């Protein structure tokens, strides 16, 4: 099974700091399923906000992960890279069940549901130490 | 109708920067609707990576924008402030129809739906200019 | 009359986050006038420490809105870019007469007065609905 | 003749990053005269945009250092401190000679004029290494 | 064995963003030995310029992050606290032996050497998957 | 004897902010001696949590100055530049005397003891006013 770290992930991803949500992707199964791979620490400049004294990670960020995971297998196995950005379009049935802190170590596991035509959707899990945290249905168009 | 400038939004939302994303809260009926209100400029720190040379809101952002307009009512109402925080639960439906830009002004257009026992549950649709931007069903808990 | 977006802009202006401090120019009249739009968020990293609990936007910043928007029509009028960067010389007659806030958003009129041998000079005033908020004469060269 | 440090400053300055612009205040004579010390560094937070691969000083930064050692050495004097905030009112006659870098150490010579009923009005000149290198008339209120 | 997470640690440790260089520390026996956990992530603000396209953890942060790590047991165990700020005084026999990349997760390991009159010296060890990583020894003050 | 301004050192320094940590180096000679100027401002990240209402310069970050010098001059000398980027591989003797803060100037003196097979160890000391503010040995690969 295929794997990324952040340098090749740059390739496929626009996003940059502070944005570019995921570290590595690992397990790539072609397009259908990967496992994104997200450390948390509290050295993020979202922490200073959220919360000031008490760093939580904001669910938001965590769909946003998931979504840069997807998207990432997407364009490489579509032979698209970056220079081709993606277009978020949907987020359905995304339940939020535990929160997540520094030290912890996100893995988000998606799976396929469809890719044709530019337009994407994934079926999407968010752990930490086999443990749910979160899940999303996340789709996205991409552009060129 | 109430309104609430920034400061006053301190006290009902803990977030801070980088984080808090309205700028102000108006036409505050209770606790059943709102409209916040979130200027978009090149200056704020995601621009930076999203992205580079084509800075474009984050549709998740907008997502936070309306949960925070929701939670600020909600916490307004309810004798709340921060030092309790909030915890979003769902998100549902969220569409996202048009991208917003450095310039835009975004309103959040939230209307209640729920609220008891520290969980509320509003429906929220973004416009700038009169044209709905993005929508969602939000959740959250406190 | 013309207008640029924010990326159009920064194919005239060398300017970058966190210093680009207009989002967009409209009623761009070649050279002699325009417009720049400006929102006011508290997203911004300037809000960090001016003031800390007490967000108030910084008057030289609006000084420097103002110089961008300028040196944009000048640099758009003259065949110029980014690549040829400017230089501010002068600031007179720099008045502010009300402050600034989250949730605003300023309106940068600017008016010619001056612009040959890479050297303008502006007369600029910024307004937030209609109203002064500030105002002064800027000079710069390229 | 007195001296302020960085810790001391921010006892009458409530600016704070990335907006406290002077790390020092030496030779404070009463009210009626000092120079503010602010060193010029790469690693600042406006250097990132102004400009990308090309950093130099913002003359409205340079201009903003002045006004918060001027602002000081009156909170210092008439007994105030932060939590009484100032409010930039005019700048005058302001006129940038030589662009500074990283490396270089700014000296802000202020020199009275003008200080009474929260209002206070100071010629003020920058240098680097006894070449001038700015000026301006800064005046504020309180 | 004791542990601490990131707001625990807040009491201890008067370092916050962007210099709080730990997340959790855990197996904290007493004084003598813990083990303080850092997860690298892109998404951290030196990685901006060390290095622009090819994020790299600075030693001098490994470093940073070990001392953090001691000090905060010697801030717990001696009834310290923050407002009681370290001082760094040396680092001896440093030794960096791999690089350091986003996703990698850091354990310190810290052996106490000595600590007495506000001055302890720590031997400490990082490892990234039971991999030694980097090497020091860290001695630093306390101060009132 | 040579010198490097900001904009030649980002010629052989990979780094960028937040971790350019050198302003100048002056007084290069050759490969075997340098001096690296690093002015130290409130103004700079670090400080917002390093420490908060006590800013003082983290030692480790003297250590990556001087480390910066040394592999600065090294690649100057030695026709490289960036694109072939530093690894630290040892600290040692590291010694630090003196706290430094906003206002100071550091000046870090390197001297060669060895540069080969892309492999350099100097000895460094830090100064501020001719006081010496710390010391290490410090060996880095290319």
């Amino acid at each position: 099974l295929d794997a990324k770290d952040i340098v090749e992930l740059m390739r496929f991803l626009p996003h940059r700091y502070p944005f570019l949500l995921v570290d590595k992707v690992v397990n790539i199964q072609r397009d259908e399923s990967a496992i994104g791979i997200k450390n948390v620490t509290f050295n993020e400049p979202h922490f200073m906000g959220h919360f000031p004294g008490r760093p939580v990670m904001p669910g938001v960020l965590i769909l946003e992960g998931m979504a840069q995971t997807a998207g990432a297998i997407c364009a490489i196995h579509n032979g698209f890279d970056q220079y081709a950005p993606p277009y978020l379009m949907s987020i359905d049935k995304a339940r939020f069940r535990k929160p997540v802190f520094p030290g912890d170590r996100l893995e988000y596991h998606v799976n396929k549901v469809r890719n044709r035509v530019d337009l994407w959707k994934f079926q999407c899990c968010a752990k930490v130490e086999n443990t749910v945290v979160a899940e999303a249905e996340i789709c996205a168009m991409v552009m060129h």
